[PDB]
């Protein structure tokens, strides 16, 4: 089908994305992660995600995600999050069309045991999906924990 | 990956299924569709699952929706659905091994304007795929949505 007019602006991120990212906090040591993120739709004014990462080392599964983003011609969208490890994530924002940005933060976290929020920061750099995911816990303020630079296939 | 030893119980949902369902509501008029599920994992305690809906009369997408089932092996389960209109929730339940049944109720539904609880129950008949989503909203008590019988491929 073709694109919707209120996907339209976001149709920079359609397709498929394969890179690389580090994941960090005060609490943990920090690592680093292969991913691959695939960006999709139906002819609705929704876009399907999901994601895969693994360890480079070995390849080994790590985290998985999938959802949905929903732009509006306001420059307003919310996403929607799954995620393997038990969490749900309702992410309010904005996208901006000059910069292919998107910028958003949680509304709702659910099933953490320890995450209060969550905020995601995509940008389009150079044809490349940059995104920054900062949490906030129990005993930690808002603050980075992944950082991911993705190539386009 | 060997499926993971929490998965193991739920191993004949692994796969694809494609079947029809039945919408109701007291405040709708009811409604067929087509449904597609695959139910698939990567060594994890945890299964991913995808929906996808259509118009049977046209092929026209409907609803679409994911996220991952994490059963435990004293029988409890929790499931996390991010949907295509924006909804998320957290379904906590059990499932039973004799009966290759599971029963889940809502513990948070996110992002709903109307929608308060969803109760999902599946069970295997004859080899094929069944299950009933209920839902109350602002106006109606718990009571069926969605129906469905789904064929493995
Ligand atoms: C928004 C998404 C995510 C959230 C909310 C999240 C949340 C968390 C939390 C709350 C912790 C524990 C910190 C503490 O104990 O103080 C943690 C640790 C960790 N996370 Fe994330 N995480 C996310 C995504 C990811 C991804 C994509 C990966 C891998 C690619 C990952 C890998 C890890 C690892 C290896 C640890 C340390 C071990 C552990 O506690 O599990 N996380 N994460
Ligand atoms: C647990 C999942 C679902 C929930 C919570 C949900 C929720 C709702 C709600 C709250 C309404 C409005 C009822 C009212 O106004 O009183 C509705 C209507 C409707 N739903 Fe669902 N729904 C779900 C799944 C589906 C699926 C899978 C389909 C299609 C295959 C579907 C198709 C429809 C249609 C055609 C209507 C009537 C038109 C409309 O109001 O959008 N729904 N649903």
């Amino acid at each position: 089908p073709p694109v919707h007019p209120f996907v339209a602006p976001l149709s920079y991120l359609l397709g498929t994305w394969r890179g690389q990212g580090e994941g960090e906090y005060p609490t943990i040591p920090s690592f680093r992660y292969g991913e691959e993120i695939r960006f999709s739709h139906s002819g609705k004014p929704v876009i399907a995600y999901t994601q895969k990462t693994w360890k480079l080392e070995s390849g080994a599964p790590m985290h998985a995600e999938s959802g949905y983003f929903r732009p509006r011609p306001d420059g307003s969208i919310e996403v929607v999050i799954a995620q393997s490890t038990g969490l749900v994530e309702v992410q309010k924002g904005t996208y901006n069309v000059d910069e292919q940005s998107i910028k958003l933060k949680s509304d709702l976290v659910g099933n953490a045991s320890k995450v209060k929020e969550i905020s995601r920061e995509f940008e389009l750099v150079d044809g490349k999906l940059s995104y920054v995911v900062r949490m906030s816990t129990t005993t930690n303020p808002l603050q980075p924990h992944l950082k991911a630079i993705l190539d386009k296939l």
